[PDB]
């Protein structure tokens, strides 16, 4: 059977299509603050971190990516100086629309062999299995 | 309702129960080649790597290392002299077969929120999934 090498084989069938039919360019988590951006304009750099469940060296890596992209900017907090404030640009906003409906479809065509009860099927199995053994 | 998440989930939740009840010490990499020593004891490291599905850089630090715990030796190849045959010694064969019967109670545990029936399906739909993305 080998469940070990399956999963392994699905969450690299997903990065292939995010690639493939997402951005070759941008990633899964760059994305991820895009979007929590758009959601709470403003917030630091520390919870954008915690938003998307980064460490503080890759939220560090992947904010200055964005930035140099200029899909994002930073500005040091007038209150507290020592937490930086993130916002989106206008161009980041605009990229954020058009990878969601990339997403969006992206997600649809991955999950598409399936019928709609099996995927609710798919999605039950595959949560029962993760909740257990993240259960101990 | 967001695969990519959970394919994630899965994959690491799996990577969870290696390291409670397997160990902590020895990874999956390091075991397969393990693994595929006991299978064709002798062979050399480039396919040892092609085996289990390594880069030359990533096979080379796993043979490092196994041979560093005194689980394998490695000797420049007799005839070839730029290829080196790597083969396990005692105490390798031993962790092999320790490792192998704790792997094989961590994929059923894995396995066993799923009744018989179900993990039929689980294997069915993953496959299907993780192939028609490969598959384009």
């Amino acid at each position: 059977t080998h469940p070990g090498h399956l999963a392994r084989r699905l969450q690299q069938a997903h990065y292939l299509l995010w690639n493939t039919m997402v951005s070759e360019e941008t990633t899964s988590p760059q994305y991820a603050v895009l979007n929590a951006l758009v959601a709470e304009p403003g917030l630091d750099q520390r919870t954008v971190g915690e938003r998307v469940g980064l460490d503080r060296s890759t939220i560090a890596e992947v904010v200055s990516r964005l930035g140099r992209r200029g899909l994002l900017d930073k500005v040091r907090d007038p209150q507290d100086g020592r937490r930086s404030l993130l916002r989106l640009t206008d161009e980041g906003l605009r990229v954020h629309r058009r990878l969601g409906v990339r997403i969006a479809r992206m997600n649809q065509v991955f999950l598409a062999p399936l019928a709609a009860d099996e995927q609710a099927v798919f999605f039950d199995l595959i949560r029962r299995v993760a909740d257990a053994a993240e259960g101990l």
